[PDB]
């Protein structure tokens, strides 16, 4: 029927001037946007926001999906490795979910762009472990608010004009109780390349299946964006990662981020880091790069 009144994120749909498409595709829409005072400390500021909507061919559960989102955005609160939610127009017409404009795009492309010949200019060594940090503070402060995030990817990071790397697509997130554990209906829409084995095996999901798709996320960083597991079609991965298949190290990337990486896919959950135990790891090496 209807969404219920939030009057602490409402934005007026008069002050909202919708622009050009940043993409189109699946789930949703989002569209470029000029928001007019959505900043409240001024008043008559128009910022360039990006609007996630409804397309014409939307079903129920793509309506259900999107809500959902907003829902998780205002639950998990702020930090500047995720992106920031800035209202909603919830009220008499159709769902808009507002969001600040990250201008360079998702990190898959924006990594693919700055490859090295045969905006463009070649990323640093310093850069990918930088790129790597923010994001494991990213998922550290997610943990800390026991929601799961479970569609960590490149696609799914968004990069600012500041090169700041922004968590991104909350559309599949769950508090961590909010899971219908070891039903057979459960995790079916998780891409397969960056799913935890007992994500699929067992139909559970902690904190530590977030840490495998983290790994998977490092790889695709120091590979400046490949594909994960080259060639390997989603439909034999999980018979190669039971027998102990993973991924051999990226060129661009040091021995000890690489067993950083394996540690994240040991096959044992307990086994992995934590999010905390990634965020000081990075740090060392991190600071260490800069020195
Ligand atoms: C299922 C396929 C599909 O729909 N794929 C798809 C979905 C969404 C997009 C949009 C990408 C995008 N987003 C931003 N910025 C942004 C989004 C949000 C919520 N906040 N900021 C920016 C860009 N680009 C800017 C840089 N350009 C060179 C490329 C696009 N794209 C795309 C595909």
């Amino acid at each position: 029927y209807e969404l219920p009144e939030d009057p602490k994120w409402e934005f007026p749909r008069d002050k909202l001037t919708l622009g050009k498409p940043l993409g189109e595709g699946c789930f949703g829409q989002v569209v470029m946007a000029e928001a007019v005072g959505i900043d409240k400390d001024k008043p008559k500021e128009a910022v360039t926001v990006a609007v996630k909507m409804l397309k014409d061919d939307a079903t129920e559960k793509d309506l259900s999906d999107l809500v959902s989102e907003m829902e998780m955005m205002k639950m998990i609160g702020k930090h500047k490795n995720i992106i920031n939610l800035l209202g909603a127009c919830t009220q008499d017409g159709p769902l808009y979910v507002i969001f600040e404009y990250a201008s360079k795009g998702n990190l898959r492309e924006y990594l693919r762009a700055r490859r090295p010949p045969g905006p463009e200019e070649q990323m640093t060594f310093k850069d990918l472990v930088s790129c790597t940090y923010q994001l494991a503070r990213g998922m550290e402060y997610l943990a800390s608010q026991k929601c799961i995030h479970r569609d960590l990817a490149a696609r799914n990071v968004l990069v600012t004009e500041n090169n700041v790397m922004k968590i991104a697509d909350f559309g599949l997130a769950r508090d961590i109780n909010n899971i219908d554990y070891y039903k057979k209906t459960t995790n079916g829409r998780l891409p397969v390349k960056w799913m935890a084995p007992e994500a699929l095996f067992d139909r559970v999901y902690t904190h530590q299946s977030d840490v495998w798709s983290f790994g998977v996320l490092m790889w695709e960083i120091f590979t400046l964006g490949g594909s994960p597991y080259p060639g390997i079609p989603v439909e034999e991965l999980f018979k190669l990662l039971k027998e102990g298949h993973r991924m051999d190290k990226p060129a661009n990337c040091t021995n000890e981020l690489y067993m950083m990486m394996r540690d994240c896919w040991h096959a044992v959950p307990s086994q992995r880091p934590t999010f905390k135990q990634l965020v000081e790891d990075l740090d060392r090496i991190l600071t260490l790069t800069t020195n």
